[PDB]
């Protein structure tokens, strides 16, 4: 890795994890993405041919069922599709066909039942997964991932509209990037992971609040330090101060991982459900760790497609 790019802190305090059931994954990913026609069988047999964004869920959501697992990963592959459904609408300037699927994500994601046989595949599949999603934990999570996706779909539309007026964003064939928009999403997702939607108290418990902030805006600040040293295909003070912020993300969530696991303590007051809170909350907080070393190797590995 680039030393411009390296972080010895990453590499030495935020061991890498693999979740068990990964090698299973691949597979049933492969057929779903062939069975809701996502993308045609040869697009399908490069995406699942190496590297994808599986392995970055894999090394993420740790302790998930093996079925919410394998949702999630799904949920990760239909993001690709979408990526590149929004760069090709982009390039040939589809405003008007652009629009139309934003209003369908939109109106799949509150009704997923009804446009599971979409004709657009893309909002078909998108349907399937989220009606997948919805099938963990009770509504009132349900409502909230809804609300955080419809957020994500707006700034995709934003973005649809700044590139169309030759403003670059950031190619890259695994990027990050958009994927950070749904940073409130990856934290909702814990949740199913560790098998618990937590009350509002617990999980705006400021310092589960932080972590979780901290977590994904490391992400953030770190695909804005990679992306500077590619301007050649000041620079050197530019490099100078994202790095010092992606450290300060880092040692930020140190600190306040100890006050979100010392929170964890106070939950578990012996009784089951104290216990079953202090449980999730530090699952979830792992994983938010989780996504620091996840993250890094991923762009790492990804440098090589
Ligand atoms: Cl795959
Ligand atoms: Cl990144
Ligand atoms: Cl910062
Ligand atoms: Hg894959
Ligand atoms: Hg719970
Ligand atoms: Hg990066
Ligand atoms: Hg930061
Ligand atoms: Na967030």
């Amino acid at each position: 890795v680039p030393p411009s790019l390296r972080l010895p802190v990453i590499e030495a305090a935020f061991p890498r994890q693999l979740h068990p059931y990964w090698p299973k994954l691949q597979e049933t990913t492969r057929t779903w993405l062939l069975e809701k026609r996502l993308m045609p069988a040869d697009k399908v047999e490069e995406y699942a041919d190496g590297l994808c964004y599986t392995d970055l869920m894999a090394g993420y959501y740790l302790g998930a069922p093996d079925e919410v697992l394998q949702a999630i990963a799904d949920y990760s592959a239909w993001f690709f599709v979408w990526d590149d459904r929004h760069d090709r609408d982009i390039v040939h300037g589809r405003a008007g066909a652009w629009r139309r699927l934003r209003g369908l994500l939109h109106t799949a994601l509150d009704s997923p039942g009804d446009h599971l046989h979409h004709e657009d595949t893309l909002v078909a599949g998108f349907a399937d997964s989220v009606r997948r999603l919805y099938a963990f934990l009770p509504a009132t999570w349900n409502a909230r991932f809804a609300r955080h996706f419809h957020t994500v779909i707006e700034a995709y539309d934003r973005e649809f509209h700044n590139r169309t007026r030759g403003i670059v964003p950031g190619e890259e064939y695994l990027e990050l990037r958009r994927l950070t928009f749904a940073h409130w999403i990856w934290t909702d997702l814990l949740e199913p992971s560790s098998g618990c939607e937590l009350p509002d108290a617990v999980r705006k418990h400021p310092a589960y609040r932080r972590a979780a902030l901290l977590s994904q805006e490391f992400a953030a600040w770190y695909n804005d330090l990679c992306s500077l040293p590619k301007e050649i295909a000041t620079l050197e003070e530019a490099i100078g101060e994202v790095r010092r912020r992606v450290e300060e993300c880092i040692t930020e969530f140190l600190a306040v991982e100890r006050d979100a696991l010392r929170f964890a303590d106070e939950l578990a007051d012996g009784t089951v459900r104290g216990k079953e809170l202090s449980g999730a909350v530090r699952a979830n907080v792992g994983n938010m760790r989780n996504w620091f070393s996840s993250v890094y190797w991923f762009h790492h590995e990804s440098g090589r497609y």
